[PDB]
RNA sequence: GAACGCCCCGCCGGCGGAUGCCUCGGCCCGGGCGGCGACGAAGAGCGCGGCGGAGCGCGAGACGCGGUGCGGACCCGCCCGCCCCGAGAAGCACCGACCCUCGAACGCAGCGCGCCCGGCGCCGCCGCCUCGGCGCCC
């Protein structure tokens, strides 16, 4: 699809995924807690989230993620540890930090995660058999995911 | 407080397939025509292309063969092939043939078997061959 970053007297580097397998809510929570970081930093701390040391805090999905310890200063009081979702954002991180380091020679000591945009694309379609003779729907829920470094904001 | 939610002061993205325009199709009326089959129909099965599934077509001569006319440069891919005052690609019309199994379906059965060395089903009409009767007579 089409990028909804629209800024036009920046120096950007951007990248992208269409159609990702993994679920939605836990992408767009995982792209959101990165947003306003440095790229030292953000590489670190998605890393420390696969090895359990720190969280993904959910501000918009949250019905049923529990209250853990480890989100003491954030806001709110929930969040988990997506893996998944993880993987894929760290892979679309490192596009967009080659794309800017190559196309104008910057460091990763001035740039800077800026925007992001997560959209929910159209998913698979299995079913599964319920009681009485009947049939229902299993679907996946899988996203767009976009994201733009730069420099810092102000 | 922030956030969630809600409204839109505006700028961009998704998901979905409405609206508009388009149409080798339907529907209605009128005119023609009225042309199948034991010389094996209608229908069904199986098989057939250099690389070939479906549908059209064809029948072991199988994605076609011949004859008379016409036509005159191509043959959707990859190849082949044709090319010329006739040497002949596409296309068209009539005519002659080929025409596996089942089916009215015809040696019996439906996939297996015979009688006889041509062959070998049922009904009816007309003839003919060979015959029966303590029918009527001689
Ligand atoms: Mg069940
Ligand atoms: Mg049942
Ligand atoms: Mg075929
Ligand atoms: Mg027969």
């Amino acid at each position: 699809v089409k990028y909804a970053f629209k800024s036009d007297n920046l120096l950007v580097g951007k990248s992208r995924r269409d159609g990702v397998k993994a679920s939605f809510k836990n992408t767009y929570s995982t792209c959101r807690a990165i947003k306003g970081m440095g790229v030292k930093r953000a590489f670190a701390y998605l890393d420390n989230v696969l090895n359990h040391k720190e969280i993904v805090p959910f501000f918009k999905f949250y019905k049923g993620v529990g209250r853990h310890s480890q989100a003491r200063g954030s806001g709110t009081d929930k969040g988990r540890w997506p893996e998944k979702s993880v993987v894929v954002v760290k892979d679309i991180l490192k596009q967009a930090v080659s794309n800017a380091k190559h196309a104008h020679k910057k460091e990763e000591d001035e740039l800077y995660v800026i925007s992001y945009c997560v959209n929910r694309a159209r998913g698979r379609r299995r079913r599964t058999f319920r009681a009485h003779g009947r049939i229902s729907k299993y679907e996946s829920q899988p996203c767009h995911v976009e994201l733009i470094v730069g420099p810092k904001p102000l």
